[PDB]
DNA sequence: ACCTGAACACCGTTCAAGT
DNA sequence: ACCTGAACACCGTTCAAGT
């Protein structure tokens, strides 16, 4: 009896072991024995299992940050963010894609976090949102490209740079 | 005879018509009379026609900016490139994919002429690179959502928040 | 409910062979 | 040089039918 843990689990197995490209709805049914359009019961389709995929890898990237000032709440968002995806071959670019169709909803609750510290930095509140999908803009973008360039930090200077962009309300 | 500009001059009608998921390499080819292996002799891959994609769709986002001041200089740029981009379908996604390949030379040339504007801002020469690629990490996101959203500006608030990190040396 | 079989309509890339 | 034919090794998704 097949059931979603299952099949996130061993799509996560194959992205540790092959990389974003090798993982596809046949190898991950090949993966586990089944038929192709039995994967198909579970998830609408490859995007929601993706999704998936990211809340799974992103389980360990949510951290304790309310007992703490306003930039140290963003600075150890975004480490345990960055730290969660270099952990995964091709990591970032799931996390990116998922966040890009709406299908993490841990990637959501961490811009609601650090939207939160953003407002508690002084930005209006009409500008929230703006502020904290900057910030995961940037992280994903450069999670991406250090990823990239590993597979063939100063990660806290583009970090600052936003952080002071904030200090300013 | 079938030449390079012929067949960037077809991949853009397929992606202003279509979107960047009906920009395949044998759809490309049916649209210009020839056999799917024509285009290898010409690119080497679908990621280098991409690229020559890219920077077709960016031949009009290069402004000159030289004789203005170093803020002018990038919210100008970046105004340019957001405005190449959403006046294609998908034209961010595809940007942004060729970002990540290394296959658009304009996007780099973009990326170096906002790394003179960070300098002349008064940034350390070693973290240079790092600044200019977080601007560009935050204007490809931020377009890729907006397109996305369009599909189905506070661009201005994001990228001040970040030409304030910069005032701060 | 949950899965198989089998099809539908596609992909990128290569490469001998033709002109 | 530049292109065709034809193959290689794949894709995501659907859906009647079985259990």
């Amino acid at each position: 009896q097949l059931h979603k843990p299952d099949v996130v689990a061993a799509a996560t197995k194959i992205l540790d072991d092959h990389g974003i490209a090798d993982l596809t709805m046949r190898r991950l049914a090949r993966e586990l024995d089944v038929t192709p359009g039995a994967l198909y019961w579970h998830f609408a389709n490859k995007q929601e299992l993706l999704g998936a995929v990211a809340d799974h890898i992103l389980r360990t990237a949510r951290t304790d940050t309310a007992d703490l000032a306003w930039r140290e709440q963003i600075h150890e968002s975004c480490r345990a963010l960055r730290d969660a995806l270099l952990s995964h071959t091709d990591g970032a670019e799931l996390v990116s894609a998922s966040f890009a169709s709406g299908q993490s909803v841990v990637i959501t609750e961490i811009v609601e976090q650090l939207g939160r510290a953003a407002r508690a930095a002084g930005v209006s509140d009409a500008d929230v949102d703006a502020a904290a999908r900057t910030v995961i803009y940037y992280v994903l973008g450069f999670t991406v490209d250090e990823q990239s360039r590993l597979q063939w930090r100063q990660f806290r200077f583009g970090l600052q740079l936003l952080v002071d962009g904030l200090a300013a309300h």
